[PDB]
Order: structure tokens, then sequence, then C-alpha cells
């Protein structure tokens, strides 16, 4: 009768304010869980943040290195104008050398010819000179030959 | 009609009390719907980190790479400069042998002239000579024949 429909309002009247209690319990754990989360995460931010900046310091860094590699690159560069320059002055000064040398070739050649004429004219005045002073006193000395003939 | 008011109490309660039920199981429909965002973010924060680790650390090995780089092409400076001063002295060397050609060319044309003008002086005495001398023994020589033929 009624004493077994209150029985029944007994049992389940008493897994309510039982299962009440569990969802309380349930509550205060992700409570605490979702506490320790947010200071959890707080950390995860901040390590983070310092990744993010860590990453943008390393790209400096190489950019840094990059630029130094850029301005080597650029006097190399001036090394090879001036390896460049000496070569070419190099070229020219040979080509000078050679043309001075043939110069002097023919001039030295010159100056010999030169000098020949000169000997050869040297020579023949010599000839002349020498000449002309034994005939001259030879004339003179005909002459002298007459008046000391009959000096008395 | 007094105990039926008492069924109004808890009829009136099996409502409110069913009705708060309903506003949990909404409830926590809507918290694991938040906790499936955060276990979403989650795993893109991790996959940020994963990411900037990694171009960190591929920008790390770049950079190592470039120092070789700078050093492996630093070399080819040392050379180079070696270079540059091994053409200087080919430059030096051969400055000196155009002065000293400039010299020699200088110095035996010199030489070229003054046998030339040694030469014309030369020639100029000698035909003085032989021209006075010419007309004096001409002279000196008709008179003495004209009186070797007055004796006959």
């Amino acid at each position: 009768q009624l004493q077994k429909q209150l029985e029944e309002a007994n049992d389940l009247l008493r897994t309510e304010s039982d299962t009440a209690v569990r969802l309380r319990k349930s509550h205060t754990e992700m409570s605490k869980s979702i506490s320790q989360l947010e200071s959890l995460n707080r950390e995860l931010q901040e390590r983070n943040r310092i990744l993010e900046n860590s990453k943008s310091q390393t790209d400096k860094d190489y950019y840094q290195l990059q630029a130094i590699l850029e301005a080597e690159r650029r006097d190399r560069g001036h090394d090879s104008e001036m390896i460049g320059d000496l070569q070419a002055r190099i070229t020219s000064l040979q080509e000078e050398v050679k043309h001075l040398k043939h110069n002097l070739e023919k001039v030295e050649g010159e100056r010999k010819e030169a000098q020949d004429m000169l000997n050869h004219s040297e020579k023949e005045k010599n000839n002349l000179e020498i000449d002309l002073n034994y005939k001259l006193k030879s004339l003179q000395q005909r002459l002298e030959q007459e008046v000391n003939e009959h000096k008395v």
C-alpha cells in the first residue's frame, strides 16, 4: 500500500541528497583545476613571449653577419679592381720597354754610321795634312838648297 | 484538503528541481565546449612554439654556414694581397727599366748629334784648306811659269 510508496520515495530522496553532495565535490575539484590551469597558462604564455623575442634576436644576429659579409665582398671587389689595374699597367709598361729598346737599337745604329763617317773624314783629313806638310816642306827645301848653294 | 496542500508543495518542488536539473545539463554542455576550445588553443599555442623553435634552429644552422662562407672567402683575400704585392714589384722593375732606357736613348742620341757636328766641322775645315791652298798655289805657279817661259 502506502508503506511501499514511502519506502520508495525514501531511497529516492536519499540518492538525490547523496548525488547533490557528489556534485558539490565535483564542482570544487573543477574550481581547483581551472584555477591551476589559469596559473599554468600564464606560464606558457610567458615562455612563448620569450621564445618569440629569442627567435627575433637570432634573426638580427643572422642579418648582421650578412651585412658584414656584403661589406667584405665589397672590399674583395676593390682588390679585384686594383689587381686588374696593376695588370693593365704592367702590360702597358712592357710594351713601352719593347718600344724603347727598339728605339735604342735604331739610334745606336745611327750613332755607329755617324761615327764611321766622322772617322773616315778625320783620317782623310789627316792624310791630307800629312801629305801637304811633307810636300810644302819639300818645296821650301828645294829653294833653301839653291840659296845656300852660293852663300859665301 | 490540508494534505492536498502538502502534495502542492511536493509537486511544486519536483518542478523547481526538474528545472534546475535542466539548467545543469545545459551548464555542463557549455563548459564542455569551453574546455574543448581551450584544448584547441592549447594545441595551437604548442604548434607555434614548435615552429618558432624550428625556424630558430634552422637560422642557427644557416648562421654557421654563413660564417664558413666568411672564412672560406677570406682566404681568397690573403692570396689577393700577396698578388697585389707581386704586381707592384713587377711594376717598379719596369718603371726602372724604362727610366734606364730613356736615359740610354738620350745619351746615345747625344753621341750621334755630336759626331754629326764634328763631321761637319771636319769636312768644312778640310774643304776650306783645300780651297785656299788651291788658290795660293795657282798664283805662285802661274807667275813662276811666266818666267820659266820668258827665258825662251
